[PDB]
């Protein structure tokens, strides 16, 4: 078992906002992404406007202070650190992507669901239906659902 959060009550804060999207749409996408995971675990997520949060959400480009530089438009879209103090848990989104609420560019919600999975301690799945599959694909946001494998995975960590 890799690292897990030692509590079910987990805080997050959005450090900064991509200019690609309306600020309220970023808030909404991130909120719903956390909700996807809270819906299948005992985890509860609380948004922090100011102060110390377990999970910091950052938009940045290229080399941005963590020895894992982003790569311009395309390729890697985002990355996240597993549960832990400091940078542990934090989710970073490559500002060189074009973030959207829809099928165009890269959908922030779907990407955030995947990254938050990492923030909670999940690794990848080989199931092409799993949100934790390694490569992004757009899927109909309304019909979006975690796969049985995603659920097995996260319930193995928290219950
Ligand atoms: C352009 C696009 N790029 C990608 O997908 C790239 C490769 N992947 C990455 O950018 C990953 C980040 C990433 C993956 C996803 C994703 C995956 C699957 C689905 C999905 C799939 C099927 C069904 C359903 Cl319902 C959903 C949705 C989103 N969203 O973000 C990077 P990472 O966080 O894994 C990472 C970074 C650094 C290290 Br070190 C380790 C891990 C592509 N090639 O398709
Ligand atoms: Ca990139
Ligand atoms: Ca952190
Ligand atoms: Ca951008
Ligand atoms: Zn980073
Ligand atoms: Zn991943």
């Amino acid at each position: 078992m890799g690292p897990v959060w030692r509590k079910h009550y987990i805080t997050y804060r959005i450090n900064n906002y991509t200019p690609d999207m309306n600020r309220e749409d970023v808030d909404y996408a991130i909120r719903k992404a956390f909700q996807v995971w809270s819906n299948v675990t005992p985890l509860k997520f609380s948004k922090i406007n100011t102060g110390m949060a377990d999970i910091l959400v950052v938009f940045a480009r290229g080399a941005h202070g963590d020895d894992h530089a982003f790569d311009g438009k395309g390729g890697i879209l985002a990355h996240a650190f597993g549960p832990g103090s400091g940078i542990g848990g934090d989710a970073h989104f490559d500002e060189d992507e074009f973030w959207t609420t829809h099928s165009g560019g890269t959908n922030l919600f779907l990407t955030a669901v995947h990254e938050i999975g990492h923030s909670l301690g999940l690794g990848h799945s080989s199931d092409p239906k799993a949100v934790m599959f390694p490569t992004y694909k757009y899927v109909d946001i309304n019909t979006f659902r975690l796969s049985a494998d995603d659920i097995r995975g996260i319930q193995s960590l928290y219950g």
